[PDB]
């Protein structure tokens, strides 16, 4: 009972992200949206090389919708600000095919390089094994 198409993403790690995003050390976290579908990695504390190695699976529910990845700095106070983000749409993966490879993030705060990213995505169907 798995969807028709599958998602299968592993968000890595992030590298030379901003370590102040405005102020304090951000303690980032990933979301992934398809649609109204989101998820997340968990927060790592006070990183800017951070490692979540965390693997998801994201049915494909809404064939129209982009794929978003947003890098967010976690704050336990007040609202936690996005700092980093890449687009996909989802005809840019082929069924089947494993991409492995690190991506520029593009910043929010225009005059600021974001880092990159390294992720592992896997379009599959219904019983394909991920990766």
């Amino acid at each position: 009972h798995h969807m028709t198409l599958t998602f299968n993403i592993k968000v890595i790690e992030a590298k030379d992200l901003p370590k102040v995003d405005t102020f304090g050390k951000v303690d980032p976290y990933v979301q992934i949206q398809l649609g109204n579908e989101k998820c997340k990695t968990k927060v790592i504390k006070k990183s800017y090389n951070p490692v979540w190695n965390e693997t998801f699976s994201i049915p494909v529910t809404n064939p129209k919708a982009p794929l978003n990845i947003t890098v967010v700095d976690y704050d336990f106070i007040g609202s936690n600000d996005a700092f980093a983000y890449i687009h996909f749409n989802q005809q840019e993966f082929n069924v089947g095919q494993v991409v492995d490879k690190w991506y520029m993030l593009n910043s929010y705060k225009a005059g600021r390089s974001a880092g990159q990213i390294h992720l592992v995505i896997h379009l599959a169907t219904q019983n394909m094994k991920p990766f």
